[PDB]
């Protein structure tokens, strides 16, 4: 259903995202090659891949993670930690709403997540473009797991239209606001948001659509279960704004299930 | 290297030897169904398995696990579950031996293995007699990760000689006392031990060869690495009292592939 190349960067941004949590990334230098314990990001390994700044708490939320130069891949990667401690981040999720105009009209987005960025946005960006301007042949991604995808996604329709796209590539991410929000970061040009989810995972199940949250289109949704495999042809797009068939089916959800995009997430050997 | 038979009977195992960390396991009424959190146990979960004894914390070690009834495969087993943080368990692993003579004549062990079992051993042995009574042709069959895979093997050694063969299956199991009780393991009577290993993990390379510890034979050594899905091919029976070419390898110990044995064990998602 999905291709073998779009499984691949699938995969690789997992990656990215889960070195975000493992492995000497917490806090540290520039010019770092990226290691990850536990065999947590082997295809990042792989690459001539290698830090240019990294983070911790940057701001009134506690925003962690790294900003990575691929030489293989081509890329320069912001990467966005989620929670140290993820159980705690989940029941504490006030269902809350901030008008988003700046970034688009008429929508609404996550008062704790949409203030998180603007937080931080400042000293990122400048980071960013500076990165943008030594390989401008390089294409920008930012992604991130749980807290740090949502950040991710915020960051990057923020920070979308100065003359360089910004792929997302989120990892269970939560909704970040509403159906205009949502329409918007569909239809926003300069940067295609991928929007990754897994089986039950409780994560993009909240904020609720009965709170007027919803999730842009498409979805990418691994149907595997929890510690198995992923291959491409276990991954489906599920196109139409919060169709169903999804993360948003009717049942019950789970907590391991956020913990399994591609390999181990989120948690480290 | 090894036949299929032969590997579905280590990854069932290996999944029972989870169970007795994860799930609803750790006490539950008599006769309840046999669950994990987090597609920890699978395999277990498809089969008529039940509780029969449920105990934690028991014994002067700790000693914590179940014995568990099972219709499908037609056994009786007993899973002993390793330390809560393998860390503060691998920092905190005193080296000192004992004389086992009841066990086996000259065998000296490990102070601690020895007397948390010794304590848990007489009530344990009469509850594994009582299904055995249950169910005569019903294969026993104790089993562990970690510490876990230590006590069970010297549960093993230890019961084997009252009219049933009692099988072991331990993974990435410490070494279990002086060069004695291994050949009494390698050789002994009445049960086969299947002591299995994957790559450079840390347990089953301490205590070390000199603190007065050797390996029983054979070893079957799981060569796929860290979160890598095992099959057939990547299982090498290693033959010999201590040999060297498997796990004990002069290299560099890894905890996390103490974490994979077939699957995510030693942790829950």
């Amino acid at each position: 259903e999905v291709s073998q190349d779009l499984f691949n960067q699938f995969n690789l941004f997992a990656q990215y995202s889960a070195a975000a949590y493992c492995g000497k990334n917490n806090d540290a230098p520039a010019g770092t090659n990226i290691t990850c314990t536990g065999n947590a990001c082997p295809e990042v390994e792989k690459a001539d891949a290698t830090f240019l700044y990294s983070f911790e708490d940057s701001g009134v939320g506690d925003v962690t993670g790294f900003l990575a130069l691929d030489n293989t891949n081509k890329l320069i990667v912001l990467s966005f930690r989620g929670s140290r401690s993820i159980e705690n981040w989940i029941g504490n999720l006030n269902f809350d709403l901030k008008e988003i105009n700046d970034i688009c009209s008429g929508c609404r987005g996550h008062d704790g997540f949409t203030s998180s960025w603007r937080s931080v946005a400042d000293t990122l960006r400048q980071k960013v473009e500076d990165a943008v301007r030594e390989h401008p042949d390089y294409r920008v991604v930012f992604t991130g797991h749980s807290l740090g995808g949502a950040l991710a996604t915020v960051a990057g329709a923020d920070l979308r239209g100065n003359g360089y796209d910004i792929d997302v590539f989120s990892y269970g991410a939560p909704r970040v606001g509403n159906r205009a929000f949502a329409e918007f970061l569909t239809v926003q040009t300069g940067g295609t948001l991928y929007r990754i989810t897994h089986t039950n995972d409780i994560v993009p199940r909240l904020p609720p659509r009965e709170f007027g949250y919803s999730h842009s289109s498409p979805e990418y949704w691994i149907k595997s279960g929890t510690l198995v495999p992923v291959t491409r042809n276990d991954i489906v797009k599920i196109e139409g704004i919060d169709a169903t068939g999804g993360n948003n089916q009717p049942n019950i959800p789970d907590i391991p299930a956020h913990l399994w995009y591609f390999g181990l997430i989120g948690t480290c050997l």
